[PDB]
């Protein structure tokens, strides 16, 4: 019954007939997005409605629409049609990838391209890739992909390994044109195969790793009802999952003694941008909206026991809508385990002769999405201690070209011949906050130091400060390692027992930011990514940092455009968005698979409970 | 066999009777440290000569001594008096932590001071901390503690709830004096217990936690062989153990198919401070250097199976000299084994058609130890994919003080009464560098933004530069997060299959530094603590980065010093020193007992592989 549920496969369909009815769903339209929409704000609200978004691509070329439906009620809410050349395309749809490169094959100046190379056109595999918005103005109000060449020399070679250097094509994907051919010179295509399960490259496989058995002889600690919602060691919450935007926490709160606190009412990955780092013009276009542009949850992998996930794990199977709306199960797409992590709190105390040592444990609820090369796992974990983190995990094969004679300051290689562009990966975190409910600030904390004087003879003190950040003109903040600085977010009208508003501390990892000159496309498109920490006041409408339509999408939308509304955050209904990621040069032991690299943050809490919320932990 | 085997208990007896015999151990003489020297650089040391280093107090008043004996020949290889106002004063020793609480219970101006409180002397517990080095003229050339004062209710009571603040003194622990008393005023002392197995504190515990059962039913997957070599995954190493640094790595190297390939040679934490920031005149000479003053390795805890350690443990017992020169055995003091660590790589390839996953391992080399209050665990991690992690854990029981009327900027409030004094935790690790052998240099790598123009047409470029430190003066080297700043050491004389140079790169945490004012003794005497990277020649003599004999030395000793040689380091035999700490505003969740807070940094090859060295890693 609860509002939060998993949309079921009777609901999707019950969508689909709701549009067939209304006359939105002929044999040319295409959904690009489905998915549940949140209740509003209100206590109770309606009973039961349970409402649908829907965005609608028409293949013949007329304007797409904007619908909302309630399944609950059999009706339409409103369906809005969309000018794309102003407010940005649809995502793109899984069916034209697919188009890229069977309209190359017969194309002449694509033919003559591989024919100046003495390729194939049947070994080569074109990788179909979001098209940006720059100099091009036949673009404006098209739907484009971009795609780049890889030689496949037999069907289970990777042809990461095989990059045709030096070409690229421009296609429109509802007309079926290659709208341009750009050739720039041929490069050598690396001869090296990248085949990571080829024994000869492998060697004999390692015969000395003895088994790891993790095992739970009387079941896990949490419990699982109404399909998704879970309780673990104090911890509330409701696992969501959207096709954008993947796994999605609502209603995370802490049962402290007789009452469930509220701490954060949603918790999403909202976008998450791969810009590449090559002034090359084959690849200077080059950037991944993976979440706005691509959809991460439609490729989440199925998660395999004892590989995937280790343990004794429960699966949730969510369930999405195809392009014409019919359900989709995503069998085995979201694990959730508990994992053993270590020491919790040990003290040995000469004077009372008592030791005392405990263990920790946290919950672990997790996806892996595949997009092209690359495979992204997304990892919430919940402690015993109060504490929440989230870590991106980034593996799959690194992009490709060649490497230039002479050498490149902006390519590494690999092996013979062959590059790999610096990129970065950089996620948004959009945490909808509800520290003890909805009256919530942000204080920024820095570091003081003190100068040796009066009051401080012998130079030892240092202190902090904290800012409040009362408007949202001034709350777009930088990180600042030097200075150790965090922020805060507390609740003003709720205070701890020692008279102190109750608080969570938001610790970033203090990576670089978006490195583009800030007058480049993606700099505009992305700007979140050039901010480590942005505060927004809530609005409904106000669920991406890039907007609603990221697909060939100008600046104009997204949180620039949110914060110029000046709106009161000083104890209000407040929403933060943090800016992570990883900045990637690619190193030789990336190559031909590479080994998980990480990146995250993480909340703890700040006068949040009136003493250690983990006294009651048994020794066992 | 091997000359990096731990001491034993018949070695530590051989040193005992040589001492005594040469009429080095009468009746007033007390062993400080005691410990095993490293063998000498020398690619062909053959004959074996097991050689140990002693400080001898005297506590009569003597000079004392430091004295080199040869176990393996029987004989005293050299015995230097030693001048303490010069030179520094010995480590401190356990027995000396009792004399400060009895000679204070029988000092008048002390038991004056506890008469106005309405405090039973025989109810008052004595912190006996390092003295420092300040104003007090008379104290140069005499070894000083200095008391702080705490109320235990009831012998099982936590003393740390009740400071009682206001009050410190000074004692001369070798003529048995109490130097300075010193009253600032009489503050409350906190009256609500922290006791925290009581059950009303904790509250009924919790039924909720199910079992975790670890398990390696065919035994782990490393080997040790002679004690403490140990092999695991293509990796090699020794674990060694001192009374001063607690867990040493030597020799580590990776197994690169038929070549074992080095990567360091000797790895420890060489020193840790503890500043405190509370400019009261009770605390603002408190700094604790708890390798360096206390060492940490004779405070090692016994670690319980299933509670400490948990899994498949093999532990090892290393055993230290008592003050006599009595060999004690540490049961069970070190804790090895290996973890199951998530996905190590994994791809889903459309054009392949093959799905590929394999999973992460580390080996994990802990200890943990008991200073007063605080417990830290020291943690080294070596993964499947030749990485290196270092990661220390804190926890035990804050140190506290009165929370005054009105407040503060230096202190925490944590209960009714109770402050907590805000401090660093700053750790020193010492990497004598062997990166494919000895010939190394550093790189310090920053991002390199580029602006839009001419070549970079997009404004989407972006590259880094490398730095060579070439000699000392420039190799004390600061953090930059903003930059993504890291640093390589490398082998400018061994290059991988694409003709670069080999090496590995250091990613630091960015956490703050020391705070204190440039001016402070605790900056003079941690000099090593206020940049993040320094790099060294190495030398037989330069093994701390605090100087031999860090208790009331007045400053400049270690890295200082050493680095105004301004040695070449440019290809060279490099010792490489990095500074990282937490700086702790402690939260009211920190008490009555700490949970766990972590700090480290780690190490990963780059460009040291001709590839990805975790191909032949099995599905399993
Ligand atoms: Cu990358
Ligand atoms: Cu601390
Ligand atoms: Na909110
Ligand atoms: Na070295």
């Amino acid at each position: 019954a609860s509002p939060f549920r998993l949309a079921s496969a009777g609901e999707i369909s019950e969508v689909q007939g709701i549009l067939r009815t209304a006359g939105l769903l002929g044999p040319e339209k295409r959904i690009a997005y489905l998915g549940v929409l949140d209740p509003a704000r209100g206590a109770g609200s309606e009973a039961e409605d349970r409402r649908f978004r829907v965005f609608i691509h028409d293949v013949s070329g007329a304007r797409p629409q904007e619908v909302t439906v309630s399944v609950t009620n059999g009706t339409v809410i409103s369906a809005v049609e969309l000018d794309t050349a102003a407010t940005g395309e649809l995502p793109v749809l899984e069916e034209e990838f697919e188009v890229v490169e069977q309209l190359l094959a017969t194309d002449e100046r694509w033919l003559k391209a591989l024919a100046a190379r003495n390729l194939d056109v049947s070994k080569v595999r074109v990788a179909p890739l979001s098209a940006g918005v720059f100099e091009y103005a036949e673009e404006r109000g098209r739907r484009i992909l971009r795609g780049l060449a890889f030689v496949q020399d037999f069907p289970e070679d990777s042809a990461w390994a095989h990059p045709v250097d030096g070409l690229v094509a421009y296609v429109d994907v509802v007309s079926k044109e290659v709208t341009r051919v750009i050739d720039t010179g041929v490069f050598p295509v690396p001869a090296e195969h990248g085949n990571y399960t080829d024994p000869e490259l492998t060697g004999p496989l390692r015969t000395t790793q003895k088994p790891i058995s993790i095992t739970q002889p009387e079941g896990p600690s949490f419990t699982v009802t109404g399909g998704n919602h879970i309780e673990w060691e104090k911890w509330s919450l409701d696992v969501g999952f959207d096709v954008r935007e993947g796994v999605v926490l609502h209603n995370i709160a802490f049962r402290d003694g007789d009452r469930l606190r509220p701490i954060i009412n949603r918790a999403s990955i909202a976008e998450m941008v791969v810009p590449y780092g090559d002034p090359s013009p084959i690849r200077s276009w080059q950037n991944y909206f993976d979440t706005g542009e691509y959809l991460v949850g439609q490729y989440a992998n199925s998660l395999e026991l004892g590989c995937d996930c280790l343990g004794d794990i429960t699966y949730l199977s969510p369930v999405i809508s195809d392009a014409f709306g019919n359900p989709r199960e995503i069998r085995n797409g979201i694990c959730m385990h508990e994992e053993d992590w270590g020491i919790l709190a040990k003290h040995s105390d000469l004077w009372s002769g008592i030791n005392y040592t405990r263990r920790n444990r946290r919950m672990v609820i997790s996806f892996f999405t595949t997009i092209g090369n690359y495979d992204y796992g997304f990892y919430w974990y919940l402690y015993l201690d109060g504490t929440i983190e989230f870590e991106a995990k980034a593996t799959g094969v690194v992009f490709t070209s060649a490497f230039p004679e002479g050498g490149s300051d902006n390519i590494s290689q690999l092996a013979p011949g062959l590059g790999a562009p610096f990129h970065q990966h950089i996620f948004s975190a959009r945490l909808d906050m509800a520290i003890d409910g909805f009256t919530n600030r942000v204080e920024e904390e820095d570091v003081v130091r003190q100068t040796m004087g009066p009051g401080n003879e012998r130079g030892n003190a240092f202190s902090r400060k904290r800012t409040v950040l009362t408007r949202e003109s001034e709350a777009v903040r930088e990180a600042d390692a030097r200075t150790g600085r965090t922020w805060i977010i507390s609740n003003p009208e709720s205070k701890n027992r020692l008279n102190e508003p109750v608080g969570y501390k938001l610790h970033a990892h203090n990576q670089p930011t978006l490195l583009a000159d800030p007058g480049s496309s993606i700099a505009r498109r992305a700007a979140f990514a050039t901010k480590d920490l942005w505060v927004t006041r809530y609005a409904d409408d106000e669920r991406y940092p890039t907007g609603d339509f990221v697909n060939q999408h100008s600046g104009g939308a997204g949180l620039p455009s949110y914060i110029a509304q000046d709106r009161d955050i000083d104890g209000q209904d407040i929403v933060v968005w943090h800016t992570f990621g990883l900045t990637h040069f690619p190193r030789v032991e990336d190559w031909p698979i590479m080994p998980v690299d990480t990146v995250g943050f993480k909340l703890r809490p700040e006068g949040f409970f009136d003493r250690s919320p983990v006294l009651d932990v048994p020794a066992n």
